[PDB]
């Protein structure tokens, strides 16, 4: 599972950008 909210933002995106996609 799920690393999408993870490090997801932690790479090179912010809490939400990840919220739209994952």
């Amino acid at each position: 599972g799920h690393a999408c909210y993870r490090n997801c933002w932690r790479e090179g995106n912010d809490e939400e950008t990840c919220k739209e996609r994952c």
